[PDB]
């Protein structure tokens, strides 16, 4: 289970990396 | 801790995939 | 490697938490 939660939390980093740039953008995009 | 953890990382799971959908559609509704 | 996932869980709840505010400001701005 240890290996399953790393695997799963990397990958979750990514998502949620990926999420902070895209809402970023869209910040700029509608002036928020 | 290790099964407070899974249940954690569980619920990000649906939260980071629900925050996703919902940047999907306003990217669509900005052309972004 | 407990302590390590732990520590990442906790900063990742914050961004997700962070990535629904922006999210639910935007979906307001845009009308969505
Ligand atoms: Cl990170
Ligand atoms: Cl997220
Ligand atoms: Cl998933
Ligand atoms: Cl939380």
């Amino acid at each position: 289970r240890m290996k399953q939660l790393e695997d799963k939390v990397e990958e979750l980093l990514s998502k949620v990396y990926h999420n902070e740039n895209e809402v970023a953008r869209l910040k700029k995009l509608v002036g928020e």
